[PDB]
């Protein structure tokens, strides 16, 4: 049981002005050489209120890790605070003298100048390979850190022999809960109670996703309790509550779409056909020539996700940049400003906004890029017009002149939702809630008393 | 003088499982409203840690701001702690009770079991502008927030009224120095004490530039302060220290450099040139059809930068990536990869990677892409064969058929350099490390004319002495 705390020093993340992102690293760094973290502080540069902090921690944990303050300004106060907390007296150590005097040393005085106790600690750094420029200083057990983020990553990287832990290596599991964490919590009370010190248990919510309103954890010294509480809770809870979810959509989603392609199942045809009319698309037109209608909802989901993975592996070596076309015609919901942006984020993607129907935008389009030839549609044969689709049909004469791609064509309505539940993808959220159809907001209405138990 | 402390409660976020981002907000949060945070404080989910951070910081600070803890769960015990810290007594009170009623509320007895002292604050939801699920709970000079940061935000928006300190109004404003810490310590000591309590000076160093070093900070309750040591500052530092760097070299560059084109210098007209020769390269051919030739030096940063600003003036509406072309020397420096890293966010474009010769690279592009013909080039008049060049020039009858524009033919040593530094424009760390041309690893070296514990490659006053290193 070594434990450690942290002292971040620093007037800008308490004012605001910056954020801290030292702390995360630290933790997680800690928590991977086997350190337990019990409390982290945040103090300004001020001499009497570091020196009480530092002693506190010093008597209360096994390590202390002290992040900025250490530079030769005024404002840089740690090495006095450290002085004055263990009644050492601050004295030049000649070794950092002569690491000063070897570069340049205008002004570095004070970056010598260290409680007379401190004890130097030479390292690498793993960036360059080469040694660090001054060693870490430590006093007792607080060792000072800098405070500049990428000098103190590779320090701590550099260094971190000196805080591993050989007797624990930490073990984690972690579980997606579709309940809430009021249903939930007198099962969690009751196995953790049943396992009692053998492993923690903790819950925290996490908002944004479709699969999953909570999150479990399971944090042990030893491998086995984690799969031990996995079977009793997968017991006690609902079945069905622990779902298995992935980030998919950015990389597996290329090889986990072929992988149901190949499978044999219905639903895996239906994909292979799709994926086949998508690579016919690529192989006529390159995809500078080519790009994808996107209204927002799920037609339009699938057929991104089917042609990001289709694109990938047919094309690895190229960049590749997916090109969209969204129409807006009607206010936009709330819901469907957070997806279109998220969407577009998620797959840096090119959008080209026309404010109409399609036709209208198909002519912008026109305009703005003369390399474009195709469009891809998301129209399927429970959509009118459906006896005259073909997989590839050219637009109307009055239209402006464009090759519609209909890979999703022969793609039912249940399949749809198969496919876009069994990879994990994102949609908007109100087909989650009862929404059948993401319409004006005239249109839309909820037909159930979720949209993907819907049969029809 | 209204002070405020922060207990931010949860496990996870110790164990580095999560972040917290909460801790952010909170402070800026209460800075706007005139409220000095003293002090942020990570506990873990045990009720009598919790209990005695709460009883130091409300005894010492006028505001306590929990996050965190008051969820249904048995690991979330922050209504216990502070109960605790009372010595108070947890009893349920009535209108949250019926605010669990109202739904459900199933397992959410715990969230209406609050001290006995407990006072309740309501509010609206920003978003919705619907009245908040559950109301703030305070207890003496503590406010218990949520953990979950989306819906903190939203609670200490609705709710911010509760803290607003209209007696102080905060003024901040920052410098930039291109200078070591250490040369201005001395000036920043002088100037602080000058001042005394009447203005409070910081400063902390800025890694990622090639214009500044350090970041002064000035804040204040006042204006007048924070003017009279820009002043201060300005007369004692020496000459040249203070820069006025923005941070505009993407979305401003448009304009800019075509003021410096409009200008009437010489710098002005070589731009002017150089612009005109890559308008009429886009008015030859589409975006889709042109790429810029980008190996990470000098030449093709200026090039990409007169290449982005015309485009953005011609073409405001066409969003496209621009495309690039990047040819790897058989050993590259790591500090050019990462500038070439760097720039490709910068400028959001889009790579057409290849390696080997110039016509290697060029016959696997027109493979990879068929629609490709025309490739903007950052060659100079140095030697013969350039001297011949023209700025259309196509390529050799054995290499692939694309067109090579170049527009910076005319261009010499200083103009580029000059061209860079005036607009700021970013450019790799290696040329102010002594090193004036970058070549393969095993070919190029600190340009020994800048030695002297290198000099940058900007000052070097001969373009010749550019050539031999």
């Amino acid at each position: 049981s070594v434990t450690a705390g942290i002292i971040i020093v620093g007037d800008e993340i308490l004012k605001g002005h910056t954020q801290d992102t030292n702390t995360f690293f630290l933790c997680r760094t800690l928590r991977s050489l086997g350190v337990q973290v019990c409390r982290v502080s945040v103090v300004p540069d001020e001499v009497a209120t570091i020196a009480a902090e530092v002693t506190s921690f010093s008597n209360r944990f096994t390590h202390v890790l002290t992040a900025g303050g250490i530079g030769p300004t005024h404002d840089d106060v740690t090495f006095e605070a450290v002085a004055q907390a263990f009644g050492d007296e601050l004295k030049p150590h000649p070794k950092l003298e002569a690491a000063t005097k070897a570069l340049g040393g205008e002004g570095w005085e004070k970056l010598s100048l260290v409680p007379s106790s401190a004890r130097l600690h030479y390292g690498t750094d793993p960036c360059t390979g080469q040694p660090f420029r001054f060693p870490l200083v430590s006093v007792r057990n607080v060792y000072l850190f800098p405070g500049i983020p990428e000098l103190l990553r590779r320090v701590l990287e550099g260094m971190k022999g000196l805080f591993q832990n050989p007797a624990v290596q930490f073990h984690s599991k972690e579980l997606y809960v579709a309940a809430d964490e009021a249903s939930i919590a007198p099962i969690l009370a009751e196995a953790q109670a049943h396992f009692g010190r053998r492993l923690g248990l903790g819950s925290y919510p996490d908002w944004g996703s479709n699969y999953y309103q909570v999150k479990l954890t399971l944090d042990s010294e030893e491998e086995g309790p984690l799969e031990e509480c996995l079977a009793y809770l997968t017991a006690r809870l609902p079945q069905g509550s622990l779902v298995p979810y992935m980030p998919n959509a950015v990389e597996q989603a290329s090889e986990a779409v072929y992988k149901l392609a190949e499978s044999g199942s219905s639903l895996g045809k239906k994909v292979a056909g799709a994926l086949q009319t998508i690579e016919t698309s690529l192989a006529q037109y390159s995809l500078t020539q080519l790009c994808v209608g996107f209204n927002g909802g799920k037609d339009c989901t699938a057929l991104l996700h089917l042609f990001h993975a289709a694109v990938q592996r047919k094309l690895p070596d190229v960049p590749n940049p997916l090109q969209i076309l969204y129409i807006r015609s009607i206010s936009p919901f709330p819901e469907l400003e957070q997806f279109l942006q998220d969407t577009i984020k998620r797959y840096n993607l090119q959008m080209l906004e026309a404010e109409g129907s399609m036709k209208q935008a198909l002519g912008e389009l026109q305009a703005r890029h003369p390399q474009l030839e195709a469009v891809l549609m998301g129209t399927r044969r429970t959509d009118p017009y459906s006896c005259s689709l073909c997989p590839f049909s050219p637009t109307d004469p009055g239209w402006p002149a464009f090759m519609r791609i209909n890979p999703l064509l022969d793609w039912t309505y249940r399949d749809i939702w198969d496919f876009l539940r069994q990879l994990f993808v994102p949609y908007c959220i109100l087909y989650d809630r009862g929404y059948t159809s993401l319409g004006s907001r005239e249109n839309t209405v909820r037909n159930p008393a979720p949209a993907y138990l819907l049969e029809n």
